[PDB]
């Protein structure tokens, strides 16, 4: 009610704007076939949107591992200027719906940068726990260590 911020999906009329928004927004850079493969997600991938402005997006994709059905984040994210708004809390609220409704993951999980200290508090605040520390999943930054953040279901 009221609010400032909207989601939009994610077309071959847009893609360059998640593009360029993950390019600002990530140290890591995605492939073709990573963006490819957005535009056949559907409601797993995002953009967001502050007063008509794209400022965010969320990237999303079934992961069948651990003999499971687990919801994987990719990317989730908002420009600097427009965090702390509640961006981030809609496009995680988004994919937490997703889930409730199909009602057969067993859990959503992502890899966050262990420097990453704003992220990890943005998460544990909606349920998820740090469950692993893989050490070098990163191959060209510092540090190059990533915490393995899951929400059971
Ligand atoms: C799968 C992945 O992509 S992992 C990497 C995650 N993304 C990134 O780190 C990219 C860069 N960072 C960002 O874009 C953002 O800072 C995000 C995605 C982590 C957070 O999204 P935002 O739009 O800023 O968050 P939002 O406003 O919805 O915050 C919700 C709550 O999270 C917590 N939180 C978020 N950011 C912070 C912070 N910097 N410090 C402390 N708590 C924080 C707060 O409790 C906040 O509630 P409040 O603002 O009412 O106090
Ligand atoms: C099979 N699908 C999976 O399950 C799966 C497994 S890895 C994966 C994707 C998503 C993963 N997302 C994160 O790491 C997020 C977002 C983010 O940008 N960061 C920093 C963060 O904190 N967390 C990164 N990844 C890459 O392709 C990727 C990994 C490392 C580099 C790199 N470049 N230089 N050194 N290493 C570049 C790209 N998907």
């Amino acid at each position: 009610k009221g609010s400032r911020i909207e989601l939009g999906d994610v077309t071959p009329h847009n893609i360059k704007q998640l593009k360029r928004l993950n390019q600002v927004i990530f140290p890591v850079s995605y492939n073709d076939k990573f963006y490819k493969d957005v535009l056949e997600v559907g409601e797993l991938a995002k953009l967001a949107y502050f007063n008509d402005i794209a400022v965010g997006a969320v990237c999303c994709r079934v992961d069948h591992s651990q003999n499971q059905k687990r919801l994987y984040i990719m990317t989730l994210g908002c420009l600097a200027p427009y965090r702390r708004l509640g961006i981030g809390t809609k496009m995680l609220n988004h994919v937490l719906n997703i889930c409730e409704k199909d009602g057969t993951f067993d859990n959503i999980y992502l890899h966050v940068q262990i420097s990453n200290e704003s992220a990890i508090d943005f998460y544990r605040k909606f349920g998820f726990e740090i469950i692993e520390t893989k050490k070098n999943y990163y191959k060209r930054i510092e540090p190059a260590d990533a915490h393995v953040l899951q929400k059971n279901l």
